[PDB]
């Protein structure tokens, strides 16, 4: 679940 990044493009 490589969340890490995604969460910085999507979510922040
Ligand atoms: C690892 C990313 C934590 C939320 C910004």
């Amino acid at each position: 679940r490589p969340l890490q990044w995604l969460a910085e493009k999507y979510f922040q």
